[PDB]
């Protein structure tokens, strides 16, 4: 019935919906069923889309940000196929007209009613775009393959659309009283409790009297806050922290002093405690739901009348650019002074004059709300600032994802993961970014896959899996199709974490030979074969992994024996060649997020004409310290080949020569000497040290990459440029001297290096919101800081090009 969707949605999202009932909470009450019709009717809209609208919905155009080729194509119906001479600038149209064409010689006889589909992919060619636009089309050029497609007519299209359908009066000081607890620990325990306003204090910090450490926290006390009850902000968060003294961190807890419904909370209330690694103002607004065990602390907030806070409709009726280019009290109150100057000549300066205006003070919170709501939009760069935890307050949030609205699909993919990071920041359940994150989830297949993902793979943090368990339920009310195809993914990958365990077990007690014998019998079970076999991949969902061919799967020889799994499709041919990794016991969190900023680098390269010749490989946690790594074919170690050569020096480029004959080879050592400006820029840059021959690869094609990003940051040392003499000797030809060559690759990483650093904020925004994440790596001012360094964005373009130049020739003297 919708019994079996609910139970499949439960399996799905890893949680149990009564789970949710349970909790006899309206917030979530509320947010299910507004959420659900909200994703109900965006899936109505969907399942009356025009047949391309359909595409773009469900196989988004995966492009590039004259001269000729081969290509092959097919009908849907037939074997026969064709093949013609077109031109890399010719549209897709042009190519189903000759396909069409032909078809009607060799057949006896309108290119609009049709779409190419890439062979045994996900993938289609439609648009007014150039062939060499093209993601795929450009795979084949720089490869050499021969591109092969299918012309699916619309109405075959239509027919997998229709088979996918489903206040003011208050001066007295604020205050609360501080009951009792029950808790663990050596001394006596005090409570510091706390306001805040994001990172802010809106007063001091009023403390506890020492009491025993013993049992419960007897208080009965009555906490004063310095501030008016009709000054908090709408925002307002109350931040407790229990500790012992003579010191002794036990526990923290912080709650919204309003409610989801703009109620002031009154009065009762038991906090369920989260443990201490004083006050934690960014620390979720949830208690811990281990109520078993965690400690609790019950306090009382006094009833002060039913109190609202104000409507829009109230609240609206309520030099410097020398410091404009982090100030002074004088310069802040300028500043505020000169909001309206702000607003009219300034607009992109909004977050500064955010952060000067005094939360603590309700009509200054009036009047900068008033400027808001007449303030133009920002850039997308600025609205990222914006989505820090600095900016609790809703109606900034509400503007921040006004101006993200113009974000392309392409953008928010680039961004998506911060995104998801900063729900954690959110203090109540329903919300803009949620709302916004969802309505374009179920307006692209691909964002909402790789949402779906970044949902999935965190619901054993307890802080986060019941907002993201409800997300992914509402997500899953928007598209049932999308449910199951996802379930295939789970079932693949519960397998896989099955046959991983047995690994684990199995190297333990013979020899690797015998237990990849036994690996491979596993996999042959009916069971196995058919829950691996056939779904999309989900580092990228128009990879289809098709018959999952075993006697080519392994497992690697490093402690939580990584599964190397490899695939084929009969119907995709060499592009269904394709090989995951999976890794059951490592993080995958900070591969994630370096391989994506290098993915951006690449991007933010290729905007300005400069291709490096990248590797940004896939890389998604799916759970607990699991997770998928695309596998690159046709690479392998700097170790591995430094494995015949006289001298070791010459391993590389004879590698390189035995892979790239003849005239083929000036070609590679091009690849290897822009794809190594890349990566020494990008791994200087993000402060990625122990690089070593090991975690360096090389492709066939030249081109170099890295793999294994376990210590970025210079994380703490401050790791040096790299030019490793190996390198520098392919570069160079096999040549001792050769500064044509070695001058030309050094200009390659100082356009490079340059490019980055006018892109630094981008960089800083980013890494800014992904602090919400908990990355070991990613903590603190020091880390950030990092990455103002590396860009030595506190210079001038020059100073910085200068300083990198002795950075570079650094290095070069470390490489003899
Ligand atoms: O010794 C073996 O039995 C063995 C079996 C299978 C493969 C290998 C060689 N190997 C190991 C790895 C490897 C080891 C540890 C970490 C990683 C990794 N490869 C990775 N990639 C990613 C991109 O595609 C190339 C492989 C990523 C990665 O993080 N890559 N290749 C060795």
């Amino acid at each position: 019935v919708k019994k079996l969707i609910n139970s499949q949605i439960s399996l799905l999202i890893g949680k149990g919906l009564h789970e949710f009932d349970s909790l006899r909470d309206p917030e979530v009450n509320d947010f299910r069923t507004k959420m659900r019709q909200f994703c109900e009717e965006a899936a109505a809209h969907r399942q009356q889309l025009g047949w391309v609208e359909w595409l773009q919905y469900s196989f988004p155009l995966q492009l590039e940000p004259n001269r000729a080729l081969l290509v092959n194509v097919k009908f849907e119906g037939s074997e026969e196929s064709f093949t013609f001479q077109v031109s890399t600038k010719d549209m897709p149209l042009a190519l189903m007209a000759c396909a069409l064409r032909k078809k009607a010689t060799v057949f006896r006889q309108q290119p609009e009613e049709y779409a190419l589909q890439v062979n045994g992919r996900h993938e289609y060619l439609y648009g007014n775009y150039p062939l060499c636009h093209f993601q795929y089309i450009c795979s084949c050029l720089h490869s050499g393959l021969t591109p092969h497609l299918t012309m699916v007519h619309s109405s075959s299209i239509l027919a997998m659309r229709d088979e996918q359908s489903n206040l003011w009066s208050l001066e007295q000081p604020f205050s609360i009283e501080l009951i009792e607890g029950r808790k663990v620990n050596a001394m006596k325990l005090v409570v510091q409790a706390g306001l805040f306003h994001g990172n802010e204090m809106l007063c001091k910090t009023v403390s506890s009297s020492e009491v025993n450490v013993c049992s419960e926290p007897v208080w009965k006390q009555r906490l004063e806050f310095d501030i008016s009850v009709c000054d908090l902000p709408r925002m307002a968060r109350l931040c407790f922290a229990l500790y012992a003294v003579v010191d002794c961190p036990i526990a923290w807890a912080n709650l919204m002093l309003f409610d989801y419904k703009d109620q002031l909370k009154t009065g009762e209330r038991c906090l369920y405690m989260w443990p201490s690694v004083l006050l934690n103002p960014a620390g979720t607004v949830r208690g811990n739901p281990n109520t078993e065990s965690a400690a609790a602390l019950v306090i009382y907030l006094p009833e002060v009348a039913p109190v609202y806070f104000p409507a829009l409709e109230k609240i609206l009726e309520l030099l410097r650019e020398i410091l404009e280019r982090e100030l002074y009290e004088h310069e802040k109150d300028l500043v505020w002074k000169m909001r309206h100057e702000v607003q009219e000549h300034f607009p992109e300066a909004l977050a500064r004059l955010l952060l000067v205006t005094k939360w603590n003070k309700h009509e200054d919170v009036a009047q900068m709300l008033y400027l808001l709501c007449s303030w133009p939009e920002l850039p997308v760069l600025s609205a990222l600032e914006l989505l820090d935890f600095s900016f609790p307050d809703c109606y900034v949030g509400s503007f921040a994802i006004k101006s993200l609205r113009k974000l392309t699909d392409d953008e928010l993919f680039q961004y998506l993961l911060q995104l998801v990071q900063v729900l954690k920041y959110e203090s109540y359940l329903d919300c803009e970014l949620t709302k916004f994150l969802l309505g374009r989830a179920l307006a692209n297949r691909k964002i909402g896959h790789f949402l779906f993902w970044h949902l999935r793979s965190e619901m054993h943090v307890p802080s986060v899996a019941l907002r993201f368990g409800l997300i992914m339920e509402a997500y899953c009310r928007g598209s049932t199709h999308h449910m199951k195809v996802l379930m295939k993914q789970g079932e693949a990958l519960s397998k896989l974490k099955a046959l991983n365990d047995f690994v684990k077990v199995s190297s333990q007690k013979t020899t690797k030979p015998q237990t990849k014998e036994m690996m491979h019998m596993c996999m042959r079970q009916e069971t196995y074969m058919e829950a691996l076999s056939h779904l999309q991949s989900p580092l990228d969902p128009s990879t289809l992994l098709e018959e999952v061919c075993v006697e080519q799967c392994t497992f690697m020889d490093s402690k939580m024996k990584p599964l190397w799994i490899m695939y084929s499709s009969e119907e995709a041919g060499s592009a269904g060649n394709v090989g995951i990794i999976f890794k059951n016991g490592d993080d995958l969190r900070q591969d994630m997020l370096t391989l994506q900023m290098i993915q951006l680098m690449d991007v933010l390269w290729k905007q300005e004409g400069l291709d490096l010749r990248m590797t940004p490989y896939g890389c998604l946690p799916t759970g607990d310290r699991t997770g998928l790594i695309e596998v690159v074919l046709h690479s392998d170690t700097i170790a591995n080949i430094q494995l015949t050569a006289a001298f070791n020096k010459d391993a590389l480029l004879n590698w390189l020569k035995s892979k790239n004959p003849g005239e083929a080879l000036d070609r590679a050592i091009e690849e290897f000497t822009l794809s190594c400006a890349g990566y020494c820029v990008a791994t200087y840059v993000l402060g990625i040290g122990d690089r070593h021959s090991d975690n360096i690869m090389i492709r066939e094609s030249g081109q170099l990459f890295h793999i294994d990003f376990g210590h970025f940051l210079g994380n703490r040392e401050r790791v040096p440029f790299i030019l490793t003499y190996d390198f520098v000797h392919v570069i160079q030809q096999g040549k001792t001297n050769n500064s044509e060559k070695f001058e030309r690759f050094r200009g390659y990483c100082e356009r490079a290096y340059t490019i980055l650093r006018r892109h630094g904020l981008l960089f800083l925004h980013l890494f800014a919101l992904m602090r919400a994440a908990g990355l070991p790596e990613l903590s603190c001012s020091k880390d950030i800081q990092y990455l103002k360094d590396s860009l030595a964005l506190g210079k001038t373009e020059e100073e910085a090009l200068k300083h990198f130049r002795v950075k570079f020739n650094e290095a070069l003297r470390e490489s003899w």
